[PDB]
Parts: C-alpha cells; sequence; structure tokens
C-alpha cells in the first residue's frame, strides 16, 4: 500500500514504529504473494478448513505479528483500515471477504487441534461460539501490554479486572466446566499453534498467568506455580 494511506491511518509517532511504513522490498514481495495466494484460494472457492487455507492463514498471522511489531493496537488499526478505507482494494487487493477467509481459516487451524482434545459435545460448543467475542481480544491484549508496561500488580483490582475480562472471553468459547477448561490448558501446554496470532509476549503472558492464578486460586488444593 501507498504511504499516503498509512499516513492518514497512523499518527506520526506511530509511523516511527510501524514496519509497514518502512519501504522494504522483501516485505512488499511477501505480502504480494500472501494476498495473491489468498485471492487464488478464494477464486477456487477453497474451503477454510483445508490445509492450503490453514497454511496460508498461518503465514498471514506470522507476517502480521511481525509487521505490526507485536503491537495489538496496530493490528486493530489495520483491521479498521481494511474495512473502512475506500482505496483498500486498489492499493492492496485486500478485501473484507479475503480477511474473513483468512480469519476463519486460522480459526479452523485451532479447532482442528482442539478436535483432538475435546469430545464432540465440547467441540460443538467451541465451534459454535468461537466467533462470538473473537474481535474483543485485541483491545484486551493491548491493555495487558499496557498493564505490564506500567508494572501493574496482577493482584490489584485493576489487574484482577483484566483477568476477569480474559475469563469472559475464554469461557465464551471454552465453556464453564472446569473439566472442559483444563482440556484447553492441556492442549495449550502441548500445542504451540494454539498461542500463535495472539500478540502475546513472554512477559505479557507471564503477567496474565499471574493475574489468572490469583483469580482462580482455591483456598484448598494444589495452588498454581
Amino acid at each position: 500500500g501507498s504511504m499516503k494511506m498509512y499516513d492518514r491511518w497512523f499518527s506520526q509517532q506511530e509511523l516511527q514504529v510501524l514496519p509497514f511504513a518502512e519501504q522494504d522490498e522483501q516485505r512488499n514481495q511477501t505480502w504480494l504473494e500472501l494476498v495473491g495466494e489468498a485471492q487464488q484460494l478464494m477464486d477456487e472457492r477453497c474451503p477454510a478448513d483445508e490445509p492450503r487455507a490453514i497454511a496460508l492463514a498461518t503465514r498471514w498471522m506470522e507476517q502480521l505479528e511481525q509487521d505490526t511489531a507485536g503491537r495489538p493496537e496496530f493490528l486493530t488499526r489495520l483491521n479498521e483500515m481494511h474495512a473502512a478505507e475506500p482505496q483498500m482494494r486498489e492499493q492492496t487487493g485486500v478485501t473484507p471477504e479475503m480477511i474473513d477467509f483468512i480469519v476463519r481459516a486460522f480459526a479452523e487451524s485451532k479447532l482442528a487441534i482442539w478436535a483432538r482434545y475435546l469430545n464432540d459435545e465440547e467441540l460443538a460448543f467451541t465451534r459454535q461460539h468461537y466467533f462470538d467475542r473473537l474481535m474483543e481480544w485485541p483491545a484486551l491484549v493491548a491493555d495487558l501490554h499496557r498493564a505490564c508496561r506500567e508494572k501493574r500488580d496482577p493482584a490489584s483490582p485493576g489487574g484482577q479486572q483484566l483477568a476477569q475480562r480474559w475469563l469472559a472471553l475464554f469461557q465464551s468459547y471454552a465453556g464453564k466446566d472446569a473439566q472442559t477448561q483444563q482440556k484447553f490448558r492441556y492442549a495449550m501446554e502441548q500445542e504451540p499453534h494454539l498461542m500463535k496470532g495472539t500478540w502475546m509476549t513472554s512477559e505479557v503472558l507471564s503477567w496474565l498467568q499471574q493475574a489468572i492464578g490469583v483469580m482462580m486460586r482455591q483456598a484448598q488444593g494444589l495452588p498454581p506455580n
């Protein structure tokens, strides 16, 4: 995309940190392929749950996580840009239907893994509700970055507020039965792909796991650590 377009969707200081502002020929070439491979899979009407769609969507997320600099605020902005910018199709070829295809295929990549850990009843619930709150995660993760940046205490009311927001999003697709929720923790301990495309750093994750440990700590029974 042209520089005039990022210039109206990002403040000046934001452009100092956004890799898309950099004129990199290899990044430009990568995105041409990614956008071209998506457009071809769409032209073929490729199902979202097929390996080609899964492999492409995984490549998209990795490239977005790098080219937003792991800043969820910038993913959020790019999402707003694609759906509202008049010159999105012309300057990038990216359309809302393409972004919906990549997002659904990336979801399929994880449902594909969860299918091996959840029974069909649990799995039907997740596939049913996966998209209900999906778009609310970027703003939460950004607050997790901000709360970790500002050295907030995971046990403070402010921090326990964030662990509540997380539990809301988590339970939205995982359910409310502890037996089912722990199949999810097991999968995440065994499946590196379940953590991809979450704009989480080791540090932010370490902060959230503390905040969730305080929230879920039981008076008796093995504590967390």
